[PDB]
């Protein structure tokens, strides 16, 4: 299709989540070059241009336990921008996508980072329960599961905004999640 749009959802030098294909996990990256789909080269067009969606653009990341393979190129589909604004109870809404920690593997190590819809707000003054629908790996969703907490909860930020969550000159973000499987 026919497009003028040269931006992508997420910007050069981002900080981005990369979601994982054979479990679905969430491992975080730092973009360093954007290639959205092939834009015309001035066919019927006069003004107003549109987002693409999320299948046609490649952004070049480097994984946190793969900054020694350079960067590899992912759809958009793949990729979603780092969640820096974390919304608390006080600013809570029902049907925010948020990422939360959840160790399915070993209940005693840190697992991985997994989506989930928020469903329901429970907050009163002897009692704070949230829930919503966890994605498992097994092809499954647990709706109105128990929310682990809202410092292990961070809310995933829009691609359609056209994000440009820089990160400092010459400084990409040192800080991560802890994320990984090492055998005994």
């Amino acid at each position: 299709v026919w497009e003028d749009t040269d931006l992508g959802l997420y910007k050069v030098n981002e900080y981005v989540d990369v979601r994982d294909n054979i479990f679905g996990a969430w491992f975080e990256a730092q973009v360093v070059q954007v290639q959205k789909r092939a834009l015309s080269e001035d066919e019927p067009c006069s003004s107003s241009a549109v987002k693409t969606s999320e299948d046609d653009i490649m952004y070049h990341v480097k994984y946190d336990d793969y900054p020694e393979h350079g960067v590899d190129i992912v759809k958009a589909k793949n990729v979603r921008a780092r969640a820096r604004t974390v919304i608390p109870w006080e600013n809570l809404e029902v049907g925010q996508v948020v990422m939360a920690n959840y160790n399915v593997d070993y209940p005693r190590k840190r697992g991985f980072w997994y989506d989930v819809e928020i469903c329901r707000k429970r907050q009163t003054r002897t009692a704070r329960e949230l829930y919503g629908n966890i994605r498992l790996l097994n092809d499954s969703q647990l709706n109105n599961c128990r929310i682990m907490f809202v410092d292990e909860v961070l809310m995933i930020e829009l691609p359609k905004e056209r994000r440009p969550l820089i990160a400092s000159p010459s400084q990409p973000p040192p800080a991560l999640r802890n994320t990984g499987k090492s055998g005994p």
